[PDB]
């Protein structure tokens, strides 16, 4: 897919707002909330076949995910839900739906610039993290 290759590098994060509080209203406590404030992520995004790899390494733990899009699959977050989630294109940005216990979380990711900009919604508390190419 051609709109996914802006997206294939091997990115670090240079900047987050607002993510406590997005980490909050999903339900994940202080202190797990500390561990997702203070790690600092590599995000390796390829295409491997017709499947999209997203594979993030940390201190925390490393997480690894695998999917066509627009099919549904099972995810296990780093904060360990267990989730029904589908990633897709619209247009050019790569929209990722997680649905857990009848809640529903959904994240953005744009390229902007030549950097990785994801815009995470929960209800109304919105997140947004910059990443760059490494
Ligand atoms: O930035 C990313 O793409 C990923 C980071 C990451 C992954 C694995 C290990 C460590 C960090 C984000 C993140 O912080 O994860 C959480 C870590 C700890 C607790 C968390 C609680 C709730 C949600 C995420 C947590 C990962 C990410 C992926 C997709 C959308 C947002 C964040």
């Amino acid at each position: 897919s051609h709109m996914v290759e802006a997206f294939c590098a091997t990115w670090k994060l240079t900047n987050s707002q607002n993510f406590d509080e997005y980490m909050k209203a999903l339900g994940v406590g202080f202190a797990t909330r500390q561990v997702g404030n203070v790690t600092k992520p590599t995000v390796i995004i390829s295409q491997e076949g017709d499947k999209v790899v997203i594979r993030t390494l940390s201190t925390f733990k490393n997480t690894e995910i695998s999917f066509q899009l627009g099919e549904e699959f099972d995810e296990t977050t780093a904060d360990d839900r267990n989730c029904k989630s589908v990633v897709s294109l619209d247009g050019d940005k790569l929209v990722h739906i997680q649905k857990w216990d009848g809640k529903e979380t959904n994240f953005v990711r744009e390229i902007k610039d030549g950097k990785m900009v994801m815009t995470l919604t929960f209800g109304d508390v919105v997140a947004v993290r910059h990443y760059e190419k490494a």
